[PDB]
């Protein structure tokens, strides 16, 4: 039982009393929320060739005092936020583990009691890393986690939750030990770089004092660690020769400046069957998959060697050039708002639809949409269909990560009180960088083309990192970073930092890192980088449409309250509302009681009101 | 791009602006209605033994009634009229695919926009056709589709929304080259067959158009197709060597008219079992699969052969003759109505039950406008259970077959239900056993029932499937000779051409789905089709009629009834409680409905007298 | 076909019409209720190296799958099982349609002797026939296979499903705290009545003519290579089983290790025996020697003798924000317990799958059982309720049911997740669930604990019968692994509530069960003790943050703006804040909120409103 003080908040870490046949596990408290995270590691090592690791964020409708709602079957689904919780865990740990670790992991989070005071979240990534240092897991060293929110400019560690709803600002921190930065997660209300970049050291202060307390915890528990029975990474001696076989041919494709990604990918594919079939007359005793592993090596290490010796990329770019961006609105005639946004070879689709206000809240039934609310009634939805990379699959997790991601990004310019729910959906039909930040992008046009009052104009951008370390110490030499980065310069890099804001701020932020955590300098830079480039991207994008339109398109929604009379209200209805419905069915119009003459009555299209129309005009005789 | 003048419609098709990373892509548009089709294949062989193509069509709907539904509720599932419109487009393109094509495919539909107007389903079997045209995928040819209505009397290619709600014929028609027939999709209001015919001679030769339109959009841009790794078709030294070695005792069981469905698939077995080992000492370097597929292909050979040279069928019918059938209702007394159709070796039980009109509708928005309401209060439920074909198969329920069966059969009766019935008519199929067209049974079956039940439905609907074997010149493709099979077994079926699925009344036609597995068969094939499909259907309308020709005078006196009680305006609190509890308790434990219908009265459906005898008891007590 | 006359209930049982194409396939009617079942099973090996068997028990009426409907396909699974040979690892699936339901007459029972008549007449090996009755208790009286109005007024909800020669294959009771002499007599009854059935169901096989197939291979391992392993591995068990030091996981890497050594020298001496058979030769042998200690020296594996428990703790209130909860403890097996309370209306808006399954449970109760995989040290998917906590679910709500309070204000809610399982952890959230539920400060009339009873039984294979036997108290997990049943039994200090068996062996005597009720009691009074020192009585109130119920007056010229369009506002508040606002009458409002707290933000919308 150790606990931590972090201003005037504490957390209280506890261990060895629920829950003792897991590896490892962990409760912990802030004032009266409670939460249990186990974490689980088998010792046979999985088929597949990579780490699967699983986290689950558990809610509970029990430790809140609310038995769930109207449905026979009491659980469901996932919600939204359980989602988006597990995947800030997943990525507060991930990065930790170890090289080769094919191991099948799952990280569960019980919720055993809310206050509705203290957020459970943030307490769940600190469970996690509890868990996971008192566990045999073999996993390298504590994380701490913090929330820093600004209120009434004062930087608030681990807001309550009627702090949250004043803050500008809502960043999570995941800190690994000497200060490093392993998870960044940021929905700011287009606050200054400066005052996004303070809250970010503030952070990285706070996550130092819970990872001493964790390392207490450790010392007192006496943890010691499993030896796995194998470390799935290539010997030194099989990569060498592998580099000396395709060192030459790899280094000509990745300064091939013609290359697009199809031809680049082939290109080095030719190469990998090629080397691979070398390989096994020298090293007939290696396994199937450490010959796979051995070429991804050496292609890495390769595509590397050049960004940081000659400062050129693959495809010919400086280190702060972009792609060549177009953009396109107004392309379907129907739509109530369309863009089409393309960046290099990603191209996505953004569509804005105009809902009723009634349909923004959506109740009973499934647990994924139980307590549907949103706060300006504006929602994103994100769509990667399987053809964006020429695959085929089934028709998940990313998807809703993205989504959100880029919903936070232009959720601060969303104007309030608008008539109809906003409904964005971003639909991926190529796919080689950041669609994720194009649908930012291209959500921002199609809402200008719809004729939202945005107050701004969004852009967002991924800044790519490439890193020298040596093995001796481990800290980090020189680096590069990439803004706009490719697939493979993502895949091959060491993070994806996903950012986007308005001309004048900072909305969203999503730093997805795969090093074992980065200094703050690095972050820093990335940040500035990226307002240049966003502010770059925001002038192409002001060309095609640079204010909303002045009105609604013409054949847009329309709300108009019908007269009724008291005498005809019965046949107008049904029995027990069956008439209503059954009109919403058959056509469009969703009709609401705004009063016992009147009825609020909202059309998607103007035709749809004109049918609805009759449809009353005749019930009315 | 590219524009097709159908009438007074007008078809745009276009590529190479949208998903330049599928294999193939195109963007098919009438009017503001803009569907964007992608096709994929894989390179490699799949591990499966035969062509997985699969083809989503997915739907943001807004014409649906201009409700998203988008993903906002998309973690509920995919609408069962998304599936039917995959199953079209499935049908349009899986006949022209190669042979031997084992390599993993997915044809995907991207609803861009759609005006309300315009309907995108047919835009789709279009956009799959050009996609796959200029993709590098190995495709035999492009597919032209158009929906022909009858609007007073005169015939409309591609009617819209306004033209399809009072069109008495839903017929959709995709064309090969050479007037070829390759998908036949309809439902009618119970049309003469006549009319019928002249409407598919229409819809084919507008699908030429639309076949020249594609062609010219091909030769425009590039086309180059890829070169398979390989084709999995056995060496036509295997299977030359298969035939000497299994014809003539293929030969006997096929001649052996004393078999059943088991005793006849065991017998071919055990001849597969000898003649597989054989061939592998033959032909040590062969193909596992290569080995079976080759005995297949002789198996199928002989038994089209008996057909083609001697005009007899397996089971000793004649080209034109029916399977025994039999019929029977009032099964079971608690049921509204019931009804035990059996053909042949294939047995259907159909269930007719009352329900309230309320139970149509969720109180949802959404949800309920996904699976919009049936224009009559009529639905038909399919089951297809593992047991009927005495296998071990997942209950989950209602795979793509059994939700197309269903709505096959659903149409099939649609026509002759009544209007402003008091009740919800829902049908029920369950398949007890399975040798050949079950979903046919299910229309036969289900008039049965519907008549023991006490609907008054307008006629008598019975349906039929015919087989084809034809004898094709192995160069030119042309169909030389061909046989037409009146109500076929799941054998003839498996070794069949198509499974040609007919219904409608003794004087009518109200539904039809023909499954071409041959790559275009001639309209005069199909013409003649319907015509032996008319005889057959006048044949099982009379053994139906022995059992049961008229519906019932009324209802069964244990049905469903309904009944308004008054409350006094001060008793309403009461009555229903705090929050509607009453209300919703009552009906828990007695299964009734209340209906607030007007601020003084309730209206109480029970689907049982004795269960509206228990709801009064609550009203009375709650009254004192 | 064939009719079976209980008492004043007529059972016909006919084949031969409907699904022919099925290895076996029955009708069992009763009264205007028929029931179709029917049963496949593959000729060819399934590689799962165990018995593939699936029961499906379906309801045809669209209006997934109900919980009703799963826990009579448990019921049926737990009849026919036993009665499977060993070594048939062939793919089997029973499935049971519902042909017609009258209001009556249960079909679910009917299902049961169905499955029984189906798997009698098709040719799949199978013991004898199974015969099934539910027993009840209306007024004094005992009744066999009553109608749903005698259900109603029943006392007891017990089914029993009897082997040829009075043994026992399932039992399966819910009693409204009932004597032990008259559940003991009910149990006598129905074992009766379930002999005419089997009568029954042997002239229709002798006159329909069955005759069942010879399956390919039936896997048990060879008795030359199960002797061998005896040479090998019998002193090292011994010494495992009769180390008392060991904990769950100890023991099993100690057998293990013994295994790992065994397979090694197995494969030497038989290089021809298949894989899968030196696997199971072990498991064999590790068995017996488990089971001789019992029988031999009369100690289990921990030391204790066969009547003594585990060491017992409990804990309430934990977290000062739950309205109840209970940490309770039975050897390694640790279960934590919550309780919650919601309005009366909390469950009953739209989309129900059928009509009168609406979310209203009987005394506004319901138990949720959570088995997560982590309690096992084990890896698995989170979301949805598989079969088995659905039933353990339902065996620890029945257990509690007949001391929950009528005419309680709020809806209650108990939720049981068990964060380790070594045994009974079905039985332990009946433990735990009535502490939670007296620290929550609802009125339970007494106490409730649970126990679970194992069996060693000692027969000759020259007829099968019983020689001797033990019955052991609160078995561990390897007790219930390599025992005979797993017999699960609930009440309060006076009475018996619940009771499920899960026999293994293809059925037992009559006076087993007898004992093992006996035996039961005894134990569950012992554990009462224990419980009886963390809580004796609920509290005198439930805990000052829980719900509270106010109602708000608005007039009629104010109605709708306060209720927004369409209900828009009351929608709102109720996604936001959690509190819900409820019509009573033309004037009053109820609101619920979860919390004071909740409360006082959700007034001040409404004088925000004003």
């Amino acid at each position: 039982a150790v606990a931590v003080d972090l201003g005037n908040r504490k957390l209280e870490i506890s261990s060895g009393k629920l829950a003792r046949f897991a590896d490892g596990s962990a409760v912990v408290q802030s004032g009266d929320t409670a939460v249990m995270v186990t974490a689980v590691s088998k010792t046979k090592p999985s088929p597949s060739q990579f780490m699967p690791l699983v986290v689950d964020y558990r809610q509970k409708a029990a430790a809140a005092g609310r038995i769930p709602t109207n449905y026979l079957r009491r659980e469901i689904g996932t919600s939204d936020k359980e989602i988006l919780t597990s995947r800030i865990i997943d990525r507060s740990i991930r990065p930790l583990f170890p090289a080769g670790y094919f191991y099948d992991t799952q990280v569960l989070c019980n919720l055993l009691a809310v206050d509705g005071v203290n957020e459970p979240d943030v307490l769940a990534i600190n469970g996690a890393s509890v868990a996971l240092s008192l566990s045999d897991i073999p996993w390298n060293g504590p994380v701490g986690a913090v929330r820093i929110g600004i209120i009434d400019g004062e930087y608030v560690v681990n807001p309550t939750r009627k702090e949250m709803s004043s803050s500008t600002l809502n960043l999570v921190v995941a800190g690994a030990p000497k200060s490093q930065i392993v998870m960044l997660e940021a929905s700011a209300e287009n606050i200054l770089q400066q005052d996004f970049c303070h809250a970010i050291k503030v952070g990285v202060k706070y996550t130092q004092q819970i990872i001493q307390g964790i390392q207490q915890l450790v010392k007192e528990t006496g943890v010691t660690k499993r030896t796995p029975q194998k470390l799935f990474t290539p010997s030194p001696e099989i990569v060498k020769y592998t580099h000396k076989l395709a060192m030459e041919r790899l280094y000509a494709v990745f300064t091939d400046y013609e290359h697009d990604k199809v031809s680049r990918d082939e290109a080095v594919n030719k190469i990998r069957l090629d080397t691979e079939e070398q390989l096994k007359e020298k090293f007939p005793e290696a396994d199937p998959y450490e010959i796979i592993e051995s070429f991804n090596v050496v292609a890495k290490e390769v595509f590397r060697s050049i960004v940081l010796n000659e400062y050129k990329r693959c495809d010919g770019r400086d280190l702060t050039s972009l792609r060549n961006v177009s953009c396109e609105v107004d392309m379907f005639k129907t739509l109530h708002g369309s863009a089409l946004f393309q960046r290099g070879q990603t191209q996505v689709l953004c569509t804005v639809t105009f809902d009723s206000l009634e349909s923004g809240i959506k109740s009973d039934q499934v647990i994924t949409a139980i307590n549907g609310i949103k706060d300006k009634n504006f929602m994103l939805h994100y769509e990667f269909p399987p053809y964006a990379t020429n695959e085929i699959g089934k028709v998940n997790r990313r998807e809703l990560g993205h989504g959100a991601l880029a919903e936070k990004a232009l959720y601060p310019v969303i104007p309030r009180d608008f008539p109809f729910t906003i409904r964005v959906t971003s639909e991926v039909l190529e796919s080689n960088g950041s669609s994720s930040m194009a649908s930012a992008c291209g959500g921002s046009l199609a809402l200008m083309d719809s004729g939202v009052p945005i107050s701004s104009a969004v852009a967002g951008v991924a800044i790519g990192l490439v890193t020298k370390t040596d093995p001796e110490k481990g800290e980090i030499e020189d680096y590069r970073l990439l803004t706009d980065i490719l697939g493979i310069e993502d895949y091959n890099g060491d993070m994806d930092f996903k950012i986007a804001g308005t001309n004048k701020g900072i909305t969203a932020l999503q730093a997805d890192i795969k090093l074992p955590g980065i200094p703050i300098k690095i972050v820093m830079e990335a940040i500035q980088q990226a307002s240049v480039a966003k502010k770059e991207i925001l002038q192409i994008m002001n060309k095609t449409i640079s204010k909303p339109r002045a009105s609604r398109k013409e054949n847009g929604p329309v709300v108009e309250t019908v007269q009724v009379p008291l005498s005809k209200r019965a046949k107008f209805v049904g029995p027990g509302g069956y008439n209503l419905k059954k009109l919403q069915a058959e056509t469009g119009v969703t009709i609401s009681q705004v009063d016992e003459e009147t009825f609020s009555v909202f059309a998607p299209t103007p035709s749809a009101m004109h049918e609805a129309r009759d449809f009353i005009t005749e019930i009315c005789k």
